[PDB]
């Protein structure tokens, strides 16, 4: 598994399109080791390939597989405002759910 | 080095933008092993990061570094018509110079 980060920010739909263009997907850490590797390639807050768009509070990857390993920041996920169904990896390595329409860097994963 | 192929076709400038978006560059094979590795991922004719834009018949990689290894198809490079200053890897692994404005798949290189 190889991780590459974008230089520009974009919403999740554009992020998915970017990783998909090179036949990869938005990065989804499956353990602490991958979480750190992703954090390291990302120089700022970046999107992960995890959402609870299908079912609220049920987080799964972009292929529908419910995630097992999580690393939520204290107080997250909180689905605040009108809702937050996407996930970003903070600069300290913890996760926060955010609106999928907001823009962040993207880390793509390839195998 | 890791090589990934795009799914859509695009001109060289767009190909460069795609690869650089994930901090990589358009694939430039430095030997037959890498040439074969690029073949493995390119399901159809694809752009390589080489051009003779500066001086006709002097091929350099995208950073203006003159290349050493080449694998031209018989009869190539022929700079047909108004000129062909970009390079693509054919499905047999041999190269052909083509117009930089024409669209082809792109293979990106990372390391
Ligand atoms: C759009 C955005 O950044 N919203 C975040 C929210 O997701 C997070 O739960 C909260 C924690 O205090 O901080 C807000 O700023
Ligand atoms: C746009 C294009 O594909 N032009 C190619 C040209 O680059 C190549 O040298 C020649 C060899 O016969 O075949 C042409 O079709
Ligand atoms: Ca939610
Ligand atoms: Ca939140
Ligand atoms: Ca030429
Ligand atoms: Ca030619």
């Amino acid at each position: 598994k190889y991780f590459m980060s974008s230089v520009r920010r974009m919403p999740l739909n554009r992020a998915k399109a970017l990783c998909s263009e090179l036949q990869g997907t938005v990065a989804t850490p499956r353990n602490a080791e991958e979480n750190r590797a992703i954090q390291n390639v990302a120089k700022d807050v970046a999107f992960l390939g995890i959402t609870d768009q299908r079912t609220e509070n049920v987080f799964e990857d972009l292929t529908g597989n419910r995630v097992r390993y999580t690393n939520w920041n204290e107080g997250e996920p909180n689905n605040v405002g009108s809702g937050e169904n996407c996930v970003v990896l903070l600069t300290n390595g913890k996760w926060n759910d955010v609106p999928c329409s907001d823009s962040f860097l993207v880390v793509c994963e390839f195998s």
